[PDB]
């Protein structure tokens, strides 16, 4: 496999359906090797969701708490050398953010809380996993949306921490190169308004979690070591395209 | 003039150098009637600076308190019918966030502070003001920089927050499309630390200074930009369009 | 007016509706004195179209010969001291490049017309015109659509070339700032059909015309290089409804 | 391999130094079955450079005639099923479009035969080659350059035609996808100071644009169309030149 023998951190996997699985699977593929972080009162759920991929760890990490971010390194190294890929599907933001016009629903708190979720837990990652990562064509990916370059109904205060983590992208892939850390993001597409995309996006479908999954393992190799501060969209096509109305 | 009768709101003046200033010079002399806000004790200072406008109104106004930007509204309301403008000039990010290679120095707090005040704050005079700017081509301009687009040294988590605000602004101009309210921004390149570079790799050759942006502002708050929205405009002598890497200056230096 | 005694070129007036003519009745409400264009056998009907602006100059000028170009340029510099603006609204496309699946239809000639008249046709105009443009806040504004942007069912080949038209702003922007000229563009949003964007209207000819008259104006020197989209936040959305019908 | 049993055509192959040789190493490697494209006398040249990846055909392309690629596709045809993927590597403006200000340089002739080199024929090849590449995965790969975004000193009307190129990977990619196939494109970095203002301080290498373009024809990549990737060691996401100086000292 083209990640043969890499040591991979993949945050965010939750479900049989997570993007976050899709990557998993992609990377046990190339033969990486693999540790898992969870959130709250799910260590059950992911230890058993992550059996098949023979994790080297399951470690707890909530990216509200500075202190499980720095946790996290500790532990991880004590099962590692070092690190080459810290793999960044985390997302939320309160449902009062996301259901309604932006203006009537967006609060000070839901816009914090979502950034620092969505866009800040990202850099907050990069240091603290910097000093395993140095000189080793490490590389760095984050899960985005086009809700961060368009402005969308109801994905509201969602869309604004997205574009807020593809900056962050762009400032960790500057202060991250001199130690030869790559820096990217996987912009997806929906996996109800999905079918919009399958109708106008020049693909004609939906894209899936093994689509998306390949591109953050690539993106992981050493094949890639020319592209950093990129956002790939792996999206059907949608994103090239402007079309409006359809039936 | 093309703001005639029209009531707007600037924020950010500080001083004679301050963009709003450029802003204000400009919307005043277009015939709009405008009002000013301050943070802390600046009451005085920005009294003085702005008497030459013979604003409306000067009202205290600090982001970080929603408390602070409600009474703003209902203080603004006493004097002004309706609202046409909002001109957002506010930035901020803790000088920690700003000194040196970016994961050094990015905090959750400074993050978190740079937003607040930086982009959310935009959104929160939105929720505020909407009602005031109902149904009269009422406009909202916001200001911004290329860092937001694309990563520098040293600009660092200030270059988060302005895209924060960038994507705020777009949102935004959705959701009061609906209230016939345009919702734009201005990147503005640097004004008289590196203009030098800017002034040599521009097409135009020079920076900008605050009237070219202020002057800008004010068309973006004018009848005749009611077709514009989302928009970002770089008032930056043409830096925007333009990819080189380093220019060559030739220093002579006499020694006796 | 803000165009107060500035002396402006303005191309692609064929009609009542042109958004030339939007963009001819701002900048004469802001004081400019104007020069129009026409192309072949129009002369009389561009001549009564654009009486009521008092038109400085009424020239031939088919953007397809360099000769006519030049001699556009020699005949005005007659009546004009130094030219303020060039207003470039001008764009074809063979039809048959612009009727269904892009690769379908595409040909070598269209896309080597299409890029002629659209495209080309600025640099051109920035060429023979720039003498006449040295140090005066002078100014060259293009018109162009989202086609060029992003990919769309039919406008095809267009779409390209107004891709093409809106690199030729950017590098004729580099290449006359130096002289003071600021280079702009203005994708405009159709003006009819026959609910996407975020306004939930058409622009109509004046806040297009409205636009490219400021950006000829000393209040945007500050400004080059830049595409301004008119089009009632369209840009800026990415909300495609589905229509079913029942 | 990645690649393996991908019937591929890469054109623009001029010498060992050329993006398409770094595309040919990567492919092959990826277990490709890769076939050649040459124009004029040049068909020993090519047929020498490209036989260690035992090219299943070595034909005459140049972009210029469409009689050329027509046969180009009736010759292909008959040594292949079907066709996975088009490499398109191919630049051309004439040389006194290069070098100066732009709108002194720039001409008619120029700007047009600038076009449809660098930008047409990939449309051209497309159009002709579509037919066997229907339903099987397929993908298109462009080559293209930052100042197709932005304006470089005396790019001039190359930068133009690249930005008319990656408009039309952008219609290509809508008028093909009914037919599954993906159209994108690597805008590569050069191969200086690209050195010194990409975060990565570095320029990139043949094998990593090549690489990459073997990445957008592998099935792994069938949800990216339409796509500009770049492979310029971040150069595009970041703004950071900044003023070199030069000291002249005179004493007294
Ligand atoms: N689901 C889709 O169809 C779709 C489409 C486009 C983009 N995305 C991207 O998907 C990524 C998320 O993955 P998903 O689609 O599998 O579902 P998701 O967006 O609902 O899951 C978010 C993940 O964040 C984790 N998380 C949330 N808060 C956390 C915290 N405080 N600390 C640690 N972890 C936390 C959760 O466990 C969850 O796995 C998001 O980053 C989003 O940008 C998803």
């Amino acid at each position: 496999g083209f990640l043969a023998g890499k040591k991979i951190l993949i945050t965010g996997l939750l479900s049989n359906k997570s993007i976050a699985y899709g990557i998993a699977k992609a990377m046990h593929r190339e033969g990486a090797e693999l540790a898992f972080t969870y959130v709250g009162q799910f260590k059950d759920r992911v230890e058993k969701l992550c059996a098949e991929f023979n994790p080297a760890a399951v470690l707890p990490c909530d990216v509200i708490s500075d202190q499980e971010i720095k946790d996290l390194f500790v532990e991880l190294g004590k099962v590692w050398d070092g690190l080459d890929a810290i793999v960044h599907s985390i997302a939320f933001a309160p449902r009062d953010q996301l259901e309604g016009n932006f203006i009537d629903c967006v609060t000070r708190e839901g816009f914090s809380i979502a950034h620092d979720i969505s866009a800040y837990s990202f850099a907050a990652l990069a240091k603290e996993g910097r000093s395993m990562m140095k000189n080793r064509n490490a590389s760095m990916v984050a899960l985005t949306y086009i809700g961060a370059e368009k402005a969308m109904p109801s994905y509201n205060t969602m869309g604004v921490a997205k574009a807020s983590l593809e900056a962050t992208v762009r400032y960790t892939a500057l202060a991250l190169g001199e130690d030869g850390i790559k820096v990217n993001a996987v912009s997806a597409g929906p996996i109800k308004m999905l079918d919009y995309n399958a109708m106008v996006s020049p693909l004609k479908k939906n894209v899936d979690i093994m689509e998306v999954g390949n591109t953050v393992a690539f993106l992981c190799s050493d094949m890639a070591t020319g592209i950093t501060g990129e956002v790939v969209h792996v999206d059907a096509g949608y994103h090239c395209v402007s079309m409006g109305n359809v039936l």
